[PDB]
């Protein structure tokens, strides 16, 4: 449904460990643009 996996604002280092994308050592949605995601 409308919710994650794993968590949110949580700083992690493998986006494997979250469904959205954990950029710069955080578990967040797709905050970008020209970088690439996981």
């Amino acid at each position: 449904g409308p919710s994650f996996c794993k968590a949110d604002e949580k700083p992690c280092e493998y986006h494997a460990d979250c469904c959205n994308c954990c950029l710069s050592g955080i578990c967040a949605p797709s905050t970008n643009w020209i970088l690439p995601g996981c």
